[PDB]
């Protein structure tokens, strides 16, 4: 009954990551997000879906920049992620959304 949490490679949109109702999920550098980028942590950051509440809890884990539309959250902090808005994974490229599905 619960909403199913994505977080969708919004430029290639088939790669698409299900992220469990609170839940931490760890991604950056690797065969998940086919990033190669050595600025980009393979830890880079921690997803925590909220399922009935459509946001997703992002703490950078990653030395190097994470940011939503731009601004950054800076490591060990942790920032909401909402419809709409756009997640780089590091310095302003890679980007992801998140979406809710039945």
């Amino acid at each position: 009954m619960m909403r199913v949490c994505w977080l969708v490679r919004q430029d290639s949109r088939h790669q698409r990551i299900r992220l469990p109702h609170l839940e931490a999920v760890v991604i950056g550098r690797g065969p998940e997000t086919k990033i190669t980028d050595k600025k980009c942590s393979r830890q880079q950051v921690q997803l925590k879906a909220e399922c009935n509440k459509g946001y997703v809890k992002v703490k950078q884990v990653g030395v190097n920049p994470t940011s939503i539309d731009s601004v950054v959250i800076g490591k060990d902090q942790e920032v909401k992620l909402q419809p709409g808005q756009v997640l780089h994974m590091v310095n302003e490229l890679y980007p992801y959304i998140v979406e809710f599905e039945e």
